[PDB]
């Protein structure tokens, strides 16, 4: 009564919105749970006791509290694939995880603990968002993150990080380390992280990066915005969309963004923003020869 079960879509079970303060006896046919925007506290065994067909679980905009979670409720779940903890109060990374998971959203927590192995396992993650959490850097230091060698995208934005997470995996294409407190990054950081499509910088402390560190072969994305970056630097093939709004760069060197034509690769360049910057002119009309697939360069004001 509590919740909704339509007859045409007999396996999802809608409890969302409700003011619900407890999870209520979930049937053993349902696959797909929605609890968000409740106000529920804890996450008890007795509630999902025969529901081990559960595949999706939305827990997101709750009050959930990592010591009211009780052990095994999550992990006992063999086909779990996407997990919604969003907008709660955990303090804790959660464990144990089914190793079948594959999406894990756990932003806006204030997760400042993650325990010793507590990612061992969860070799199928494809996505991890882990934004607006308090984690720091000895929390990521002994490469944690390194056997999800299926991770596509992890989200590590608004947390207190002053590195760069070191080890990540070989498979992953998406990092956002956008509004944390980094200053460099180390020399041959990007080595191991060829598959790199989308890396968002912003809102960081960047400034004497090493000469081509963003010489990235795969690269599509590059948002390096709000940061302390004086020059311009060599800009890879593959990038599309380049993000350098409110930096310190006083000219774009158009020789350092492109020292060389080659006419039968041309580079994929279609977006430049420069807003915000000390620039006292626009870009050399020679760049449209380099990069001939630019569409726009936002100037704004500087
Ligand atoms: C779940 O089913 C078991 C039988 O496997 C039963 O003992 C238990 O009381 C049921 N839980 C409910 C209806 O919440
Ligand atoms: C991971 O995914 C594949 C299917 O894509 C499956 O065969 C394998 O059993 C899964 N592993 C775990 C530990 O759930
Ligand atoms: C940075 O993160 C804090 C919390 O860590 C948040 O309040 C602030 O808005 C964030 N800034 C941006 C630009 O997202
Ligand atoms: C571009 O960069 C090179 C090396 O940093 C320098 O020799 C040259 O003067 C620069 N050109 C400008 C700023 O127009």
């Amino acid at each position: 009564s509590e919740c909704f079960c339509p007859t045409n879509f007999p396996s999802s079970m809608y409890c969302d919105n409700r003011k619900l303060k407890t999870i209520p006896n979930i049937p053993m046919h349902i696959q797909q749970l929605y609890l968000q925007f409740n106000e529920i506290e804890a996450v008890t065994a007795n509630s999902f006791i025969n529901a081990t067909h559960l595949k999706e679980i939305n827990l997101s905009h709750n009050k959930i509290k990592s010591q009211k979670i009780d052990y095994g409720v999550f992990a006992k779940l063999p086909n779990l694939l996407q997990l919604h903890l969003e907008h709660n109060n955990l303090e804790e990374f959660p464990f144990p995880l089914p190793k079948s998971l594959e999406r894990l959203l756990l932003g806006y927590n204030e997760i400042s603990k993650l325990q010793t192995n507590a990612m061992d396992g969860l070799v199928n993650l494809t996505m991890l968002d882990l934004c607006y959490n308090y984690l720091h850097d000895s929390l990521l230091k002994d490469k944690i993150f390194a056997k999800m060698e299926k991770l596509m995208q992890l989200n590590l934005c608004s947390n207190r990080l002053e590195s760069m997470p070191p080890g990540l995996p070989s498979s992953l294409m998406y990092l956002s380390l956008e509004n944390n407190s980094i200053s460099s990054i180390p020399e041959k950081y990007f080595d191991k992280l060829p598959k790199l499509h989308t890396l968002r910088m912003s809102h960081n402390k960047l400034q004497d990066i090493p000469y081509n560190i963003f010489n990235l072969p795969n690269i599509v994305e590059l948002s390096v915005g709000h940061n302390k970056l004086k020059q311009a630097f060599y800009i890879p093939r593959n990038l599309e969309h380049l993000y350098l709004q409110n930096n310190e760069i006083e000219k774009m060197n158009l020789t350092v963004m492109c020292p060389s034509i080659d006419p039968l690769h041309y580079h994929h360049l279609t977006y430049i923003r420069v807003d915000q910057n000390k620039l006292k002119e626009p870009i050399s009309s020679y760049i449209f020869f380099c990069f001939p697939h630019i569409h726009t360069i936002y100037y704004g004001e500087q």
